[PDB]
């Protein structure tokens, strides 16, 4: 009923009553455990009501008439339209809760701090881009990054979704040239050709910042060049290895995830983008030396000076380390918020902790909390965790086309 | 699609379907309403079925499924369990029974070498003492002057209305950890509760750090006896680093052979209570679990101090600068001493190749992702970008209640 959750570093034995809330199921079954897998009217009121109780409880005003005369209002609204709309305050609480509820997210200690720009008063892709510059301008805060989420209108069935066509407001470009080899970012290959398709002058630099494809409910998407000025790019240097930056490397400073769906009390917003700040490894481990991506490992080391004739030689580790460090130093230098996998993990164990007090636990995808490198070297690694689907929650959806 | 688990490799974009999981006659903790994947600690008529489950595998493995040979092996255990209550396995039935447990077991990265396994049959051992002899014999084959082979040494099974053979020492090689007055420990924080028993069962401790414990060898309804390994058998690797000379001086040593020995091996509804198996290490085990864990040898601080590292803040990556070196230096030692060992990269490759191989024979492979992926440099390795399907198959090495 309530899974015993020993931590193995301290001997800390905790118990989860939060799961019993999760009213919506996942990939695992009694006989097999798909833990590691990457992807998956009558009922609307059901989720409305509950969420609205979720809400009022927060501000402790649960029960009181305001409560029930909103439960009055939403009950009727759907009973006469098919759908309902959330007040500002309501979606603020909800968008927050989605973050709080996302089990792949190590950066959760921070969920309280979140700006919730309300873009539901938008109807043109030409307003969209604007609503997004006001987002990027507020989050970048020219160094001191701040966590925020601009939310475009809800989906309603008689028509298309508003969508952002690229999977992170900022991404570098990808250019497969006869060779079957890519200049720039190989993830962002499929996307870049679409911008070429829907009219775009392409670049060729290792890191060319892209445009923006925004589509409004039924309508050919529209291209919008991000004012270069508004894109905080971080040069990349090594604190002790002078040879480095000659490599000509960098990364953007703002991680805005645009391709996800937001679910609140049943209502779903297809486009609702959001952006905190980077966790070192993300850039220097995955986004770089990872083959399926920038894949730098080899050079880094050939430079460094390490026997790639053999793996046991351990060049791949010694290389990451320095790239993963060469990132923090640059970032800390160029004075741009950034949190390292160690700094990160401690604080989550405090989240993990603080949450246990409030709610009776916190769902967490273990296989994802644990950093991409040096696992055993973080506290999270030695901590059993439970992951289950809650709500309001962030979900994936089909690539717009 | 195919009404079966669907397993993608997010590096080659390949897919594969698990058909084998519908073999698992054992459920785990996970329900579709939450996932306890992370979690560490997890008759007669209802024994007889467990048995038939086995034989059928044995036969449909020599490929004689259907024969009289088969249909009368089943018409004999039915006879044995009927009149006995238990049932003894035939010779090569067991040898099979072991390799399957290994093959079946979800947390073991080292399964490409799965059919190498030597089965030493010791189902005749009836003296607490004789046990020692076997074990000793094992180590010498297993050690092989350093060319470590794999192997296992089944001692007899349980009877309803008998005692149990048991090997107390969780592992056959355990470094003594003496509770200090400091409130601290000199030795190996893990092997304390056991060091503490050796003393109560009559062991005079030395007081080093890498003292080798003695074995506490139980035999049914007999208080365990105490045996010391002749040091010539217990091969030991001093630790140095290829560049950092000072490393050597840390005094750090470590032992070649892992032998797990407090695990119940279950074949066909049988229980082998003392059933100890060995192989060779994977560097990170020693250099990350053993020598770096905050609650073991935890050398990470001392080592970072020497490489002259800003251990004041985490954004110097001192920890990551250290482990890496410490993990390397551990490999560079078995290079040198000509002792067997496999590094995470090398190892995590064979796994895919095992996975690839196994997709053909069984059409599936049980894998406990968290345990398959190495405690340094996850993404750095192939296994990392691979979805996996954990589940309970038999033969099976089970966890077992410690005797006292
Ligand atoms: C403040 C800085 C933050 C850090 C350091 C952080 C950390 C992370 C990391 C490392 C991941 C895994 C990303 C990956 O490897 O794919 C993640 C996942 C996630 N994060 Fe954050 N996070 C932060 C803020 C946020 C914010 C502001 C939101 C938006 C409300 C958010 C929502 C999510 C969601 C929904 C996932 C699930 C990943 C998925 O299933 O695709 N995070 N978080
Ligand atoms: C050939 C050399 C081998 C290597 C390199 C290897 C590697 C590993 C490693 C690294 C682990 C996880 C260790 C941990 O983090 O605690 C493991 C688990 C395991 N291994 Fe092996 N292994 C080898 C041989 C064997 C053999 C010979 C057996 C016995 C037949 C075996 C049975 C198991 C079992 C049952 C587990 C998981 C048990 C559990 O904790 O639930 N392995 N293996
Ligand atoms: C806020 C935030 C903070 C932070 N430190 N890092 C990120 C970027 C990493 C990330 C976080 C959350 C979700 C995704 C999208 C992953 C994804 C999933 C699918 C199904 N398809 C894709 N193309 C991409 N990426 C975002
Ligand atoms: C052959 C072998 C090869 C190799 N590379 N590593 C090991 C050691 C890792 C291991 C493999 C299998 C089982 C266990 C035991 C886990 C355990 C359980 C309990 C109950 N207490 C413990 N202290 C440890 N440990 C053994
Ligand atoms: C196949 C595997 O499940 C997948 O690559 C996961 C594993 N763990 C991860 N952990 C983090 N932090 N980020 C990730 O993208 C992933 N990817
Ligand atoms: C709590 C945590 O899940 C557990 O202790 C696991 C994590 N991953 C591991 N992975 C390996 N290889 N070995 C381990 O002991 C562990 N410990
Ligand atoms: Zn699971």
């Amino acid at each position: 009923k309530f899974p015993r959750v020993k931590n193995w570093e301290l001997g800390s034995i905790t118990y989860d009553t939060l799961c019993a809330q999760s009213q919506q199921d996942g990939p695992c079954t009694p006989r097999r455990c798909l833990g590691s897998l990457v992807l998956p009217a009558e009922q609307l009121l059901s989720q409305a009501r509950d969420f609205i109780n979720q809400y009022y409880s927060s501000i402790k005003r649960s029960g009181s008439q305001a409560h029930e005369e909103r439960l009055q209002e939403v009950e009727a609204e759907v009973a006469s339209t098919g759908t309902y709309h959330l007040r500002e305050s309501e979606l603020v609480f909800g968008a927050k809760q989605a973050w709080r509820n996302a089990p792949r997210c190590v950066g959760r200690i921070q969920w309280g701090k979140l700006q919730v720009f309300d873009a539901r008063d938008c109807s043109s892709a030409q307003e969209m881009f604007t609503y997004i510059c006001n987002h990027i301008k507020y989050a970048t805060n020219r160094g001191n990054l701040r966590s925020a989420i601009t939310v475009f209108p809800q989906r309603a069935p008689g028509r298309g979704d508003f969508r952002i066509w690229n999977s992170q407001l900022v991404r570098y470009a990808g250019y497969r040239q006869q060779d079957g080899s890519v200049r720039g970012d190989p993830a962002n290959v499929e996307i870049t050709e679409l911008c070429i398709q829907h009219g775009w002058t392409p670049g060729n630099g290792r890191f060319d910042v892209l445009p923006l494809l925004l589509q409004a409910p039924d309508e050919a998407p529209e291209l919008f060049v991000l004012p270069p000025e508004l894109v905080l790019e971080v040069p990349l240097e090594h604190p002790t290895l002078e040879w480095f930056a000659a490599l000509g490397l960098r990364w953007y400073a703002l991680p805005a995830v645009s391709n996800m769906l937001l679910e609140i009390g049943g209502l779903e917003f297809s486009a609702a983008p959001f952006s905190g700040w980077y966790m070192s490894t993300e850039i220097g481990t995955r986004n770089l030396c990872d083959p399926s991506r920038y894949n730098i490992l080899e050079d880094v080391a050939v430079c460094m000076d390490l026997d790639t004739r053999t793996t046991s030689s351990l060049w791949k580790d010694k290389a990451a380390v320095e790239i993963n460090l060469a990132v923090l130093h640059s970032f800390q230098l160029a004075k741009v918020t950034i949190v390292d996998h160690h700094a990160a993990t401690v604080s989550f164990m405090k989240h993990l902790d603080n949450e246990q007090k409030a709610r009776g636990g916190c769902p967490a995808d273990w296989a994802w909390i644990v950093p991409p490198i040096s696992g055993s070297l973080t506290p999270v690694f030695h901590q059993e965790m439970v992951n289950y689907i809650l709500s309001p929650a962030f979900r994936y959806q089909p690539d717009p086309w």
